[PDB]
């Protein structure tokens, strides 16, 4: 299924996934395809942050959601 990642530049990201796929999966996707750490990546889902071993069918997570990906860098 298709889901939508908004980031915080406007930039948004199409990724392919399945709901059995838990969380730390879809960062390691969103690593491969943008770069970004999944240690600096926050996902946002019906405004609950995501947490790392659970299944996007968890949250109940359906095609064509949008999830929104706050960095946390570490430093600063």
């Amino acid at each position: 299924m298709q889901i939508f990642v908004k980031t915080l530049t406007g930039k948004t990201i199409t990724l392919e996934v399945e709901p059995s796929d838990t969380i730390e999966n879809v960062k390691a996707k969103i690593q491969d395809k943008e770069g970004i750490p999944p240690d600096q990546q926050r996902l946002i889902f019906a405004g609950k942050q995501l947490e790392d071993g659970r299944t996007l069918s968890d949250y109940n997570i359906q095609k064509e959601s949008t999830l929104h990906l706050v960095l946390r860098l570490r430093g600063g």
